[PDB]
């Protein structure tokens, strides 16, 4: 067991091992608070993130333990993977925090898609290495739910990583209205009208890849219904066989009311683009989930010719989550988490 020291940083107590040096506050959420540090081991600038009211209630003590078991997981160049996590309880008995250490991330997509100009060979890169990350991810049988410019973080040299998976954890407020949080969300989902599968987050990424070429957002709806007008508009109403597998008697009810409209020609919205970034878009972006490209097939696509290497497009180990049917009480949750802190091995 390492020494372990205390300080408070905005009033809170950080008690964490000597290896960590020079802790300076970078945020806070609801989730937790964050600071930025120097790991003597590593010789990493790195990001704590000491969680707040991990076993609060039963809903809060089984997300710690899907959030460190996923971490634990992600071992891929494209995804943001564990460095260290560590309590400095000596048992499970005096156990009540939990501090997780990440590879501090500078830039986010944001910033470089707000305030720069990006080549349509910068367009490749990223939206091929985001597609690299996901064929893993969803080779583990795990969905995002969550993909958006502010969750991909890129250097100076354009290597880009996928953060802040969806833990289930965004509230009917937080998607209320003309926000971010929205906009990149597939249809299906917006109004809970289906069940999540891997098929929304390929949504994601075109509605990320459309405004990398264009440099403004494809959907900034207003409210869900104003976004769902902006959808129908570029790919059209429900068509007879779609319709057939609409099972909401919710959506047939609202979609029915809305005139027809025929899907548009992308060539003329994405004027100028690469004519092969056009032909990925139209078959990303496709109302009816189950067409969508995969990301294992768009890795294959001609626009990614220059960068796709199918001897370097890794798949994950399998991921049991069997937990998350589970019935346990707040201890149990408790426990298992007790045992992942206790268990891990850090990277090479
Ligand atoms: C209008 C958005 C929807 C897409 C979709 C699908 O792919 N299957 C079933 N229901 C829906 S609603
Ligand atoms: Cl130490
Ligand atoms: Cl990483
Ligand atoms: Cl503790
Ligand atoms: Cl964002
Ligand atoms: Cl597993
Ligand atoms: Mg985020």
């Amino acid at each position: 067991r390492p020494t372990f020291y205390r300080q408070e940083l905005n009033k809170t107590i950080w008690e964490v091992p000597e290896r960590y040096q020079n802790l300076s506050p970078v945020g806070s959420g609801a989730y937790g608070s964050v600071c930025a540090a120097f790991d003597t081991k590593t010789g990493h600038r790195v990001a704590v993130k000491k969680l707040s009211r991990p076993f609060q209630s039963i809903i809060h003590a089984k997300r710690t333990y899907r959030e460190l078991r996923l971490l634990k997981h992600m071992k891929h160049e494209n995804v943001i993977g564990l460095l260290d996590v560590f309590t400095p309880a000596r048992s499970l008995e005096e156990f009540n925090d939990v501090y997780l250490v990440t590879h501090l991330m500078g830039a986010d997509l944001n910033n470089i898609v707000k305030c720069q100009k990006l080549t349509d060979d910068h367009v490749q890169f990223l939206i091929y290495q985001i597609l690299r990350g996901l064929k893993y991810i969803h080779s583990a049988d795990i969905i995002h739910r969550d993909l958006k410019p502010s969750n991909l973080a890129v250097n100076e040299d354009c290597e880009l990583k996928i953060l802040d998976f969806g833990l289930a954890r965004h509230t009917d407020d937080e998607m209320t209205g003309y926000v971010a949080t929205r906009w990149y969300r597939a249809p299906e989902i917006m109004l809970n009208w289906m069940h999540y599968n891997q098929t929304v987050d390929i949504w994601s990424v075109g509605c990320i890849m459309a405004e990398l070429l264009t440099g403004r957002t494809l959907f900034p709806g207003t409210d869900h219904i104003d976004q769902l007008k902006l959808i129908l508009r570029l790919v059209g109403t429900p068509g007879a066989e779609l319709l057939k597998k609409i099972s909401s008697e919710s959506a047939r009810n609202y979609i029915q009311s809305l005139a027809q409209m025929p899907k548009m020609n992308f060539a003329n919205v994405f004027i100028g683009a690469n004519p092969l970034a056009v032909d990925l878009l139209e078959k990303m972006l496709v109302l009816d989930s189950d067409k969508r490209i995969t990301a294992a097939q768009a890795l294959a696509h001609a626009y990614f010719a220059q960068y796709h290497d199918p001897d370097d497009e890794p798949v994950a180990d399998p991921y049991d989550q069997s937990f998350e049917s589970r019935d346990l009480l707040i201890d149990e949750w408790k426990s298992l988490t007790y045992d992942e802190v206790i268990s891990f091995v850090p990277p090479p």
